[PDB]
Protein backbone atom coordinates (compact mmCIF):
# COMPACT_ATOMS: atom_id res chain seq x y z
CA UNK A 1 0.00 0.00 0.00
CA UNK A 2 1.41 3.48 -0.94
CA UNK A 3 3.33 4.77 2.04
CA UNK A 4 2.81 8.51 2.49
CA UNK A 5 4.16 9.54 5.43
CA UNK A 6 8.19 9.18 5.67
CA UNK A 7 10.54 9.79 8.42
CA UNK A 8 14.34 9.57 8.19
CA UNK A 9 17.45 10.89 9.50
CA UNK A 10 18.96 12.97 6.72
CA UNK A 11 17.52 14.04 3.81
CA UNK A 12 19.48 11.62 1.72
CA UNK A 13 17.43 8.92 3.40
CA UNK A 14 14.15 10.41 2.90
CA UNK A 15 15.31 10.90 -0.64
CA UNK A 16 15.82 7.59 -1.40
CA UNK A 17 13.02 6.74 0.69
CA UNK A 18 10.48 8.74 -1.21
CA UNK A 19 11.69 7.78 -4.78
CA UNK A 20 11.48 4.39 -4.23
CA UNK A 21 8.04 4.56 -2.58
CA UNK A 22 6.90 6.49 -5.81
CA UNK A 23 8.71 4.05 -8.22
CA UNK A 24 7.37 1.11 -6.55
CA UNK A 25 4.08 2.24 -5.20
CA UNK A 26 2.25 4.82 -6.86
CA UNK A 27 -0.97 6.65 -6.31
CA UNK A 28 -1.03 7.21 -9.66
CA UNK A 29 0.50 7.10 -13.01
CA UNK A 30 0.28 9.92 -15.06
CA UNK A 31 0.25 11.60 -18.40
CA UNK A 32 1.06 15.21 -17.32
CA UNK A 33 2.03 18.79 -18.55
CA UNK A 34 5.74 17.91 -19.14
CA UNK A 35 5.42 13.75 -19.18
CA UNK A 36 4.37 10.44 -17.64
CA UNK A 37 5.07 10.24 -14.40
CA UNK A 38 4.28 8.20 -11.21
CA UNK A 39 2.82 10.39 -8.77
CA UNK A 40 1.94 9.87 -4.83
CA UNK A 41 -0.48 13.00 -3.94
CA UNK A 42 -0.02 14.65 -0.65
CA UNK A 43 3.08 13.08 0.82
CA UNK A 44 4.75 14.16 4.03
CA UNK A 45 8.69 13.91 4.52
CA UNK A 46 10.15 14.41 7.91
CA UNK A 47 13.73 15.03 8.22
CA UNK A 48 15.29 14.72 11.51
CA UNK A 49 18.73 16.29 11.17
CA UNK A 50 18.44 19.02 8.68
CA UNK A 51 22.16 19.43 8.76
CA UNK A 52 22.23 17.01 6.03
CA UNK A 53 20.95 18.72 2.92
CA UNK A 54 24.14 18.13 1.31
CA UNK A 55 23.70 14.40 0.04
CA UNK A 56 26.75 12.03 0.21
CA UNK A 57 26.06 9.49 -2.61
CA UNK A 58 27.79 10.38 -5.60
CA UNK A 59 25.19 8.62 -8.00
CA UNK A 60 22.55 11.36 -6.85
CA UNK A 61 24.37 13.45 -9.44
CA UNK A 62 21.47 14.87 -11.67
CA UNK A 63 22.02 18.17 -9.21
CA UNK A 64 25.67 18.92 -8.81
CA UNK A 65 26.43 20.53 -5.84
CA UNK A 66 28.52 23.54 -7.31
CA UNK A 67 25.28 24.09 -9.46
CA UNK A 68 22.96 23.95 -5.65
CA UNK A 69 25.73 25.75 -4.07
CA UNK A 70 25.41 28.71 -7.55
CA UNK A 71 21.59 28.63 -7.16
CA UNK A 72 21.66 28.92 -3.61
CA UNK A 73 24.13 32.22 -3.90
CA UNK A 74 21.37 33.54 -6.75
CA UNK A 75 18.71 32.82 -4.27
CA UNK A 76 19.82 34.35 -0.66
CA UNK A 77 21.19 37.12 -2.59
CA UNK A 78 17.90 38.30 -3.98
CA UNK A 79 18.88 39.29 -7.31
CA UNK A 80 17.63 39.23 -10.96
CA UNK A 81 20.00 38.68 -13.02
CA UNK A 82 19.90 34.39 -13.43
CA UNK A 83 21.87 34.79 -17.12
CA UNK A 84 25.06 35.88 -15.24
CA UNK A 85 24.69 33.40 -12.18
CA UNK A 86 24.19 30.47 -13.97
CA UNK A 87 25.88 31.10 -17.71
CA UNK A 88 28.08 28.09 -16.84
CA UNK A 89 24.48 25.80 -17.31
CA UNK A 90 22.90 26.34 -20.49
CA UNK A 91 20.38 23.62 -19.89
CA UNK A 92 18.61 25.92 -17.43
CA UNK A 93 17.35 28.75 -20.00
CA UNK A 94 14.39 28.49 -20.52
CA UNK A 95 13.28 28.95 -16.80
CA UNK A 96 15.58 32.50 -17.10
CA UNK A 97 14.11 33.96 -19.96
CA UNK A 98 12.59 37.51 -20.37
CA UNK A 99 8.98 36.86 -20.39
CA UNK A 100 7.69 36.83 -23.95
CA UNK A 101 3.78 37.78 -23.45
CA UNK A 102 3.25 41.50 -23.20
CA UNK A 103 0.32 40.18 -21.00
CA UNK A 104 2.48 40.21 -17.93
CA UNK A 105 5.29 43.26 -17.35
CA UNK A 106 9.20 42.61 -18.56
CA UNK A 107 10.03 42.76 -14.71
CA UNK A 108 7.97 39.99 -14.18
CA UNK A 109 9.99 36.90 -12.34
CA UNK A 110 9.42 33.88 -10.72
CA UNK A 111 12.84 33.55 -8.86
CA UNK A 112 12.01 32.53 -5.40
CA UNK A 113 15.14 34.81 -4.36
CA UNK A 114 13.65 38.14 -4.52
CA UNK A 115 10.21 36.93 -2.44
CA UNK A 116 12.12 35.43 0.20
CA UNK A 117 14.41 39.00 0.90
CA UNK A 118 11.04 41.29 0.46
CA UNK A 119 9.75 38.88 3.36
CA UNK A 120 12.45 38.16 5.23
CA UNK A 121 12.60 41.94 7.73
CA UNK A 122 9.24 41.42 8.47
CA UNK A 123 9.35 37.73 9.07
CA UNK A 124 12.72 37.82 11.25
CA UNK A 125 11.01 40.65 13.12
CA UNK A 126 7.98 38.22 14.08
CA UNK A 127 10.20 35.04 14.51
CA UNK A 128 12.64 36.95 16.69
CA UNK A 129 9.92 39.10 18.53
CA UNK A 130 6.64 37.25 18.99
CA UNK A 131 7.11 34.06 21.19
CA UNK A 132 6.34 30.79 19.75
CA UNK A 133 4.91 32.72 16.67
CA UNK A 134 3.09 30.48 14.52
CA UNK A 135 2.76 33.32 11.87
CA UNK A 136 6.21 33.11 10.02
CA UNK A 137 5.32 31.75 6.74
CA UNK A 138 7.53 32.93 3.40
CA UNK A 139 5.72 32.96 0.46
CA UNK A 140 6.74 31.31 -2.70
CA UNK A 141 4.00 30.77 -5.05
CA UNK A 142 1.18 34.08 -5.33
CA UNK A 143 -2.03 34.29 -6.81
CA UNK A 144 -0.22 36.84 -9.33
CA UNK A 145 1.49 33.95 -10.43
CA UNK A 146 -1.87 32.45 -12.30
CA UNK A 147 -1.30 34.43 -14.70
CA UNK A 148 1.09 32.27 -15.99
CA UNK A 149 -0.88 28.97 -16.49
CA UNK A 150 -2.83 29.91 -19.66
CA UNK A 151 0.48 31.66 -21.40
CA UNK A 152 2.80 29.32 -23.69
CA UNK A 153 5.58 31.14 -21.06
CA UNK A 154 8.75 28.68 -19.81
CA UNK A 155 9.07 30.64 -16.91
CA UNK A 156 8.67 28.26 -13.29
CA UNK A 157 4.89 28.35 -12.01
CA UNK A 158 6.24 28.38 -8.58
CA UNK A 159 6.39 24.22 -7.43
CA UNK A 160 7.40 25.78 -3.87
CA UNK A 161 4.18 27.30 -2.33
CA UNK A 162 5.28 28.10 1.04
CA UNK A 163 8.06 27.31 3.65
CA UNK A 164 6.72 28.38 7.58
CA UNK A 165 9.20 28.75 10.34
CA UNK A 166 8.32 28.50 13.99
CA UNK A 167 10.37 28.29 17.49
CA UNK A 168 10.03 26.53 19.88
CA UNK A 169 12.17 25.59 23.15
CA UNK A 170 14.97 27.13 21.19
CA UNK A 171 15.00 25.46 18.37
CA UNK A 172 13.39 26.62 14.81
CA UNK A 173 11.85 23.92 13.12
CA UNK A 174 10.46 24.19 9.43
CA UNK A 175 7.72 23.50 7.03
CA UNK A 176 8.33 23.85 3.47
CA UNK A 177 4.92 23.13 1.35
CA UNK A 178 5.31 22.01 -2.41
CA UNK A 179 2.82 22.32 -4.77
CA UNK A 180 4.72 19.92 -7.26
CA UNK A 181 7.77 17.72 -6.54
CA UNK A 182 10.03 16.40 -9.20
CA UNK A 183 11.14 13.78 -6.48
CA UNK A 184 13.90 12.45 -8.45
CA UNK A 185 15.93 15.10 -9.53
CA UNK A 186 14.88 18.72 -9.08
CA UNK A 187 13.89 17.55 -5.34
CA UNK A 188 17.94 17.12 -4.91
CA UNK A 189 17.82 20.94 -5.30
CA UNK A 190 15.03 21.98 -3.47
CA UNK A 191 16.41 19.42 -0.17
CA UNK A 192 19.53 21.50 -0.93
CA UNK A 193 18.09 25.32 -1.04
CA UNK A 194 15.65 25.02 1.92
CA UNK A 195 18.39 22.94 4.41
CA UNK A 196 20.69 26.45 3.34
CA UNK A 197 17.70 28.51 3.52
CA UNK A 198 16.34 27.37 7.57
CA UNK A 199 20.31 27.49 8.69
CA UNK A 200 19.97 30.49 7.23
CA UNK A 201 17.03 31.54 9.49
CA UNK A 202 18.33 30.08 12.97
CA UNK A 203 21.69 31.29 12.46
CA UNK A 204 19.81 34.95 12.15
CA UNK A 205 17.50 34.53 15.28
CA UNK A 206 20.11 32.45 17.27
CA UNK A 207 18.78 29.32 18.02
CA UNK A 208 19.26 25.69 16.91
CA UNK A 209 17.91 23.40 14.30
CA UNK A 210 14.53 21.30 15.35
CA UNK A 211 13.34 18.91 12.34
CA UNK A 212 12.18 20.05 8.95
CA UNK A 213 9.21 18.80 6.90
CA UNK A 214 8.58 18.82 3.48
CA UNK A 215 4.56 18.24 2.01
CA UNK A 216 4.43 18.13 -1.61
CA UNK A 217 0.61 18.14 -3.10
CA UNK A 218 2.11 16.25 -5.88
CA UNK A 219 5.33 14.13 -5.29
CA UNK A 220 6.14 12.76 -9.06
CA UNK A 221 9.06 10.91 -10.64
CA UNK A 222 8.94 10.59 -14.71
CA UNK A 223 8.89 7.29 -16.48
CA UNK A 224 11.87 9.01 -18.15
CA UNK A 225 13.95 9.04 -14.95
CA UNK A 226 13.33 5.44 -13.97
CA UNK A 227 16.86 4.19 -14.32
CA UNK A 228 18.02 6.93 -13.22
CA UNK A 229 16.38 6.39 -9.74
CA UNK A 230 16.94 2.64 -9.86
CA UNK A 231 20.81 3.71 -10.09
CA UNK A 232 20.86 5.24 -6.92
CA UNK A 233 18.58 2.43 -5.18
CA UNK A 234 20.88 0.00 -3.41
CA UNK B 1 4.48 8.91 20.91
CA UNK B 2 2.99 11.86 19.21
CA UNK B 3 1.09 10.90 16.42
CA UNK B 4 1.33 13.25 13.52
CA UNK B 5 -0.38 11.48 10.91
CA UNK B 6 -3.93 10.59 10.77
CA UNK B 7 -6.19 8.90 8.50
CA UNK B 8 -10.04 8.66 9.18
CA UNK B 9 -13.08 7.61 7.17
CA UNK B 10 -14.92 10.78 7.63
CA UNK B 11 -14.08 14.40 8.96
CA UNK B 12 -15.79 13.75 12.34
CA UNK B 13 -13.44 10.79 13.01
CA UNK B 14 -10.22 12.77 11.88
CA UNK B 15 -11.26 16.12 14.19
CA UNK B 16 -12.19 13.84 17.74
CA UNK B 17 -8.94 12.00 16.60
CA UNK B 18 -6.64 15.08 16.16
CA UNK B 19 -8.14 16.42 19.35
CA UNK B 20 -7.14 13.42 20.90
CA UNK B 21 -3.38 13.65 20.04
CA UNK B 22 -2.83 17.23 20.49
CA UNK B 23 -4.55 16.82 23.98
CA UNK B 24 -2.98 13.21 25.06
CA UNK B 25 0.73 13.13 23.21
CA UNK B 26 1.42 17.08 22.35
CA UNK B 27 4.66 17.54 20.57
CA UNK B 28 4.98 21.25 22.91
CA UNK B 29 3.31 22.43 25.35
CA UNK B 30 3.19 26.39 24.71
CA UNK B 31 2.01 30.23 25.34
CA UNK B 32 0.77 31.62 22.33
CA UNK B 33 -0.13 34.58 20.63
CA UNK B 34 -3.63 33.99 22.59
CA UNK B 35 -2.68 32.09 25.40
CA UNK B 36 -1.20 28.23 26.19
CA UNK B 37 -2.16 25.50 23.87
CA UNK B 38 -0.94 21.95 23.30
CA UNK B 39 0.65 21.52 19.97
CA UNK B 40 1.72 19.12 17.10
CA UNK B 41 3.78 20.35 14.74
CA UNK B 42 3.33 19.26 10.99
CA UNK B 43 0.41 17.08 11.46
CA UNK B 44 -1.10 15.48 8.43
CA UNK B 45 -4.91 14.98 8.35
CA UNK B 46 -6.66 12.55 5.56
CA UNK B 47 -10.30 12.25 5.24
CA UNK B 48 -11.43 9.37 3.06
CA UNK B 49 -14.95 10.70 2.43
CA UNK B 50 -15.21 14.63 2.01
CA UNK B 51 -18.98 14.49 1.98
CA UNK B 52 -18.61 14.01 5.55
CA UNK B 53 -17.70 18.39 6.69
CA UNK B 54 -21.44 18.17 8.68
CA UNK B 55 -19.94 16.18 11.57
CA UNK B 56 -23.35 14.74 13.38
CA UNK B 57 -22.36 14.59 17.06
CA UNK B 58 -24.01 17.44 19.11
CA UNK B 59 -21.67 17.41 21.59
CA UNK B 60 -18.89 19.00 18.81
CA UNK B 61 -21.06 22.69 19.42
CA UNK B 62 -18.63 25.53 19.23
CA UNK B 63 -19.50 25.93 15.41
CA UNK B 64 -22.88 25.88 15.33
CA UNK B 65 -23.92 24.59 11.53
CA UNK B 66 -26.35 27.41 10.81
CA UNK B 67 -23.00 29.75 11.42
CA UNK B 68 -20.75 27.96 9.23
CA UNK B 69 -23.53 27.76 6.92
CA UNK B 70 -23.36 31.46 6.98
CA UNK B 71 -20.19 31.67 6.54
CA UNK B 72 -20.06 29.37 3.85
CA UNK B 73 -22.54 31.93 1.97
CA UNK B 74 -20.87 34.85 2.98
CA UNK B 75 -17.26 33.18 1.59
CA UNK B 76 -18.36 31.74 -1.58
CA UNK B 77 -20.42 34.93 -2.37
CA UNK B 78 -16.87 36.57 -2.02
CA UNK B 79 -18.39 40.04 -0.46
CA UNK B 80 -16.94 42.11 2.18
CA UNK B 81 -20.32 43.04 4.00
CA UNK B 82 -19.22 41.00 7.03
CA UNK B 83 -20.86 43.33 9.28
CA UNK B 84 -24.44 42.23 7.93
CA UNK B 85 -23.64 38.46 7.08
CA UNK B 86 -22.73 37.65 11.15
CA UNK B 87 -24.98 40.64 12.12
CA UNK B 88 -26.58 37.65 14.89
CA UNK B 89 -22.94 36.77 15.82
CA UNK B 90 -21.52 39.87 18.19
CA UNK B 91 -18.56 37.78 19.17
CA UNK B 92 -17.37 37.61 15.80
CA UNK B 93 -16.95 41.51 16.20
CA UNK B 94 -12.79 41.72 16.45
CA UNK B 95 -12.38 39.81 13.18
CA UNK B 96 -14.87 41.73 11.05
CA UNK B 97 -14.04 45.78 11.58
CA UNK B 98 -12.35 47.95 9.61
CA UNK B 99 -8.65 48.46 10.13
CA UNK B 100 -7.39 51.19 12.54
CA UNK B 101 -3.76 51.85 11.64
CA UNK B 102 -3.39 54.50 8.49
CA UNK B 103 -0.32 52.03 7.38
CA UNK B 104 -2.59 49.90 5.43
CA UNK B 105 -5.64 50.84 3.56
CA UNK B 106 -9.54 51.13 4.29
CA UNK B 107 -10.38 48.58 1.73
CA UNK B 108 -7.74 45.68 3.70
CA UNK B 109 -9.53 42.74 4.61
CA UNK B 110 -8.51 39.13 4.91
CA UNK B 111 -11.81 37.75 3.98
CA UNK B 112 -11.07 34.55 2.25
CA UNK B 113 -14.04 34.87 -0.15
CA UNK B 114 -12.59 37.88 -2.22
CA UNK B 115 -9.48 35.89 -2.22
CA UNK B 116 -11.30 32.59 -3.30
CA UNK B 117 -13.33 34.78 -6.23
CA UNK B 118 -10.59 36.43 -7.51
CA UNK B 119 -8.59 33.57 -8.39
CA UNK B 120 -11.49 31.00 -9.42
CA UNK B 121 -11.92 31.88 -13.15
CA UNK B 122 -8.22 31.47 -13.86
CA UNK B 123 -8.29 28.23 -11.00
CA UNK B 124 -11.39 26.42 -12.81
CA UNK B 125 -9.69 26.95 -16.53
CA UNK B 126 -6.45 25.46 -15.17
CA UNK B 127 -8.43 22.45 -14.05
CA UNK B 128 -10.77 22.10 -16.38
CA UNK B 129 -8.41 22.35 -19.62
CA UNK B 130 -5.21 21.83 -18.71
CA UNK B 131 -4.95 17.81 -17.76
CA UNK B 132 -3.53 16.20 -14.95
CA UNK B 133 -2.45 19.63 -13.82
CA UNK B 134 -0.61 20.36 -11.01
CA UNK B 135 -0.67 23.77 -10.86
CA UNK B 136 -4.31 24.32 -9.67
CA UNK B 137 -3.79 26.29 -6.16
CA UNK B 138 -5.92 29.27 -3.87
CA UNK B 139 -3.70 31.04 -2.51
CA UNK B 140 -5.22 32.42 1.11
CA UNK B 141 -2.04 33.69 3.11
CA UNK B 142 -0.71 36.90 0.99
CA UNK B 143 2.42 37.86 2.03
CA UNK B 144 0.88 41.48 1.93
CA UNK B 145 -1.02 40.09 4.87
CA UNK B 146 2.45 40.57 6.71
CA UNK B 147 1.73 44.02 7.36
CA UNK B 148 -0.53 42.82 9.95
CA UNK B 149 2.31 41.14 12.14
CA UNK B 150 3.68 44.27 13.89
CA UNK B 151 -0.03 45.94 13.87
CA UNK B 152 -2.43 46.13 17.31
CA UNK B 153 -4.89 44.83 14.12
CA UNK B 154 -7.32 42.27 15.52
CA UNK B 155 -8.48 40.85 11.77
CA UNK B 156 -7.17 37.58 11.23
CA UNK B 157 -3.71 36.73 9.42
CA UNK B 158 -4.58 34.10 7.63
CA UNK B 159 -4.86 30.35 9.21
CA UNK B 160 -5.37 29.13 6.28
CA UNK B 161 -2.09 29.02 3.55
CA UNK B 162 -3.44 27.35 0.35
CA UNK B 163 -5.69 25.00 -1.15
CA UNK B 164 -4.68 22.68 -3.86
CA UNK B 165 -7.32 20.86 -6.18
CA UNK B 166 -6.01 18.51 -8.98
CA UNK B 167 -7.53 15.92 -10.76
CA UNK B 168 -6.75 12.32 -11.59
CA UNK B 169 -8.81 9.41 -13.40
CA UNK B 170 -12.55 11.74 -12.91
CA UNK B 171 -11.78 12.60 -9.35
CA UNK B 172 -10.96 15.62 -7.50
CA UNK B 173 -8.50 15.72 -4.77
CA UNK B 174 -8.01 18.49 -2.25
CA UNK B 175 -4.85 19.44 -0.17
CA UNK B 176 -5.78 22.20 2.32
CA UNK B 177 -2.74 23.40 4.26
CA UNK B 178 -3.55 25.70 7.35
CA UNK B 179 -0.53 27.66 8.87
CA UNK B 180 -2.08 27.38 12.13
CA UNK B 181 -4.97 25.02 13.09
CA UNK B 182 -7.24 25.86 16.47
CA UNK B 183 -8.32 21.69 16.17
CA UNK B 184 -10.91 21.79 18.92
CA UNK B 185 -12.92 24.88 17.43
CA UNK B 186 -12.25 26.72 14.63
CA UNK B 187 -11.08 23.28 12.82
CA UNK B 188 -15.18 22.34 12.70
CA UNK B 189 -15.27 25.47 10.93
CA UNK B 190 -12.55 25.12 8.62
CA UNK B 191 -13.75 21.18 7.73
CA UNK B 192 -17.36 22.68 6.84
CA UNK B 193 -16.03 25.52 4.29
CA UNK B 194 -12.88 23.25 2.93
CA UNK B 195 -15.79 20.24 2.52
CA UNK B 196 -18.06 22.75 0.98
CA UNK B 197 -15.77 24.39 -1.73
CA UNK B 198 -14.28 21.26 -2.48
CA UNK B 199 -17.73 19.48 -3.72
CA UNK B 200 -18.39 23.37 -5.00
CA UNK B 201 -15.44 22.79 -7.21
CA UNK B 202 -16.05 19.35 -8.29
CA UNK B 203 -19.47 19.97 -9.15
CA UNK B 204 -18.40 22.98 -11.57
CA UNK B 205 -15.60 21.01 -12.85
CA UNK B 206 -18.39 17.47 -13.44
CA UNK B 207 -16.02 15.38 -11.42
CA UNK B 208 -16.35 13.41 -8.62
CA UNK B 209 -14.66 13.17 -5.50
CA UNK B 210 -11.38 11.14 -4.39
CA UNK B 211 -9.86 12.49 -0.41
CA UNK B 212 -9.22 15.67 1.51
CA UNK B 213 -5.81 16.08 3.11
CA UNK B 214 -5.24 18.43 5.66
CA UNK B 215 -1.99 19.79 6.63
CA UNK B 216 -1.66 22.00 9.50
CA UNK B 217 1.97 23.30 10.49
CA UNK B 218 0.67 24.44 13.96
CA UNK B 219 -2.03 21.96 15.31
CA UNK B 220 -3.06 23.06 18.43
CA UNK B 221 -5.76 22.95 21.30
CA UNK B 222 -5.96 25.54 23.62
CA UNK B 223 -6.11 24.75 27.16
CA UNK B 224 -8.81 26.48 28.00
CA UNK B 225 -10.69 24.05 25.70
CA UNK B 226 -9.41 21.14 26.86
CA UNK B 227 -12.88 20.40 29.24
CA UNK B 228 -14.65 21.23 26.23
CA UNK B 229 -12.47 18.65 23.84
CA UNK B 230 -13.18 16.05 26.45
CA UNK B 231 -16.77 16.63 26.51
CA UNK B 232 -16.69 15.24 22.64
CA UNK B 233 -14.71 12.07 23.13
CA UNK B 234 -15.95 8.88 24.10
C1 LIG C 1 15.45 29.89 -12.07
C2 LIG C 1 15.34 28.43 -12.40
C3 LIG C 1 14.10 27.81 -12.35
C4 LIG C 1 14.00 26.46 -12.66
N1 LIG C 1 12.76 25.85 -12.62
C5 LIG C 1 12.64 24.51 -12.92
C6 LIG C 1 11.40 23.91 -12.88
O1 LIG C 1 10.41 24.57 -12.58
N2 LIG C 1 11.27 22.57 -13.17
C7 LIG C 1 12.38 21.83 -13.51
O2 LIG C 1 12.25 20.63 -13.78
N3 LIG C 1 13.62 22.42 -13.56
C8 LIG C 1 13.76 23.76 -13.26
N4 LIG C 1 15.01 24.37 -13.30
C9 LIG C 1 16.22 23.56 -13.67
C10 LIG C 1 16.68 22.77 -12.45
O3 LIG C 1 17.11 23.65 -11.43
C11 LIG C 1 17.80 21.79 -12.80
O4 LIG C 1 18.75 22.43 -13.61
C12 LIG C 1 17.19 20.61 -13.54
O5 LIG C 1 16.23 19.99 -12.72
C13 LIG C 1 18.21 19.57 -13.97
O6 LIG C 1 17.55 18.77 -14.92
P1 LIG C 1 18.32 17.70 -15.85
O7 LIG C 1 19.62 17.30 -15.20
O8 LIG C 1 17.44 16.48 -16.00
O9 LIG C 1 18.59 18.33 -17.20
C14 LIG C 1 15.12 25.72 -13.00
C15 LIG C 1 16.36 26.35 -13.04
C16 LIG C 1 16.47 27.70 -12.74
C17 LIG C 1 17.81 28.37 -12.79
C1 LIG D 1 -14.18 36.82 9.20
C2 LIG D 1 -13.94 36.03 10.45
C3 LIG D 1 -12.64 35.68 10.81
C4 LIG D 1 -12.41 34.95 11.96
N1 LIG D 1 -11.12 34.62 12.31
C5 LIG D 1 -10.88 33.89 13.45
C6 LIG D 1 -9.58 33.56 13.79
O1 LIG D 1 -8.65 33.92 13.07
N2 LIG D 1 -9.32 32.83 14.93
C7 LIG D 1 -10.36 32.43 15.74
O2 LIG D 1 -10.13 31.78 16.76
N3 LIG D 1 -11.67 32.75 15.41
C8 LIG D 1 -11.93 33.48 14.27
N4 LIG D 1 -13.23 33.82 13.92
C9 LIG D 1 -14.37 33.38 14.80
C10 LIG D 1 -14.70 31.91 14.50
O3 LIG D 1 -15.17 31.78 13.18
C11 LIG D 1 -15.72 31.35 15.48
O4 LIG D 1 -16.77 32.27 15.66
C12 LIG D 1 -15.03 31.09 16.81
O5 LIG D 1 -13.98 30.18 16.62
C13 LIG D 1 -15.96 30.55 17.89
O6 LIG D 1 -15.25 30.72 19.10
P1 LIG D 1 -15.95 30.53 20.54
O7 LIG D 1 -17.17 29.66 20.41
O8 LIG D 1 -14.95 29.86 21.46
O9 LIG D 1 -16.34 31.89 21.07
C14 LIG D 1 -13.47 34.55 12.77
C15 LIG D 1 -14.77 34.90 12.41
C16 LIG D 1 -15.00 35.63 11.26
C17 LIG D 1 -16.41 36.01 10.88
N1 LIG E 1 11.59 24.23 -6.93
C1 LIG E 1 10.96 23.38 -7.90
C2 LIG E 1 10.31 23.94 -9.10
C3 LIG E 1 9.59 23.02 -10.04
N2 LIG E 1 9.72 21.58 -9.78
C4 LIG E 1 9.20 20.59 -10.71
C5 LIG E 1 7.82 19.94 -10.37
C6 LIG E 1 7.39 19.59 -11.77
O1 LIG E 1 8.07 18.34 -12.22
C7 LIG E 1 7.81 20.61 -12.55
C8 LIG E 1 6.91 21.78 -12.51
O2 LIG E 1 5.84 21.46 -13.39
P1 LIG E 1 4.28 21.83 -12.96
O3 LIG E 1 4.18 23.30 -12.86
O4 LIG E 1 3.45 21.23 -14.07
O5 LIG E 1 3.97 21.18 -11.65
O6 LIG E 1 9.16 21.13 -11.90
C9 LIG E 1 10.40 21.02 -8.59
O7 LIG E 1 10.45 19.84 -8.39
N3 LIG E 1 10.99 21.97 -7.65
N1 LIG F 1 -9.56 29.62 9.32
C1 LIG F 1 -8.89 29.75 10.58
C2 LIG F 1 -8.34 31.05 11.03
C3 LIG F 1 -7.57 31.13 12.31
N2 LIG F 1 -7.55 29.92 13.14
C4 LIG F 1 -6.97 29.92 14.47
C5 LIG F 1 -5.52 29.36 14.62
C6 LIG F 1 -5.11 30.13 15.85
O1 LIG F 1 -5.68 29.49 17.07
C7 LIG F 1 -5.66 31.36 15.72
C8 LIG F 1 -4.89 32.25 14.83
O2 LIG F 1 -3.83 32.74 15.63
P1 LIG F 1 -2.30 32.86 15.01
O3 LIG F 1 -2.34 33.85 13.91
O4 LIG F 1 -1.46 33.30 16.19
O5 LIG F 1 -1.86 31.53 14.51
O6 LIG F 1 -7.03 31.13 14.94
C9 LIG F 1 -8.11 28.62 12.70
O7 LIG F 1 -8.04 27.63 13.38
N3 LIG F 1 -8.75 28.57 11.39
Amino acid sequence: NTMKYIKAADFQSAFKAVNREILENPQFVTDSRIGRCNEIGSMTVVVDTPSSFKMTDPRINRISYEYAEDFWKFMISGGTDAKEAFKAYPNVAKFISKPKSDALPANFNTFYGPRIAAQLPALLKELKEKPNSRRVVFQILESSDQALLDSDETLEYPCTDSVTYYIRDGKLYTHCHMRSQNCAVVMQLDFYLQGKLLHYIANECGVEVGDYTHTMVSAHVFERDFDYVKGFLD
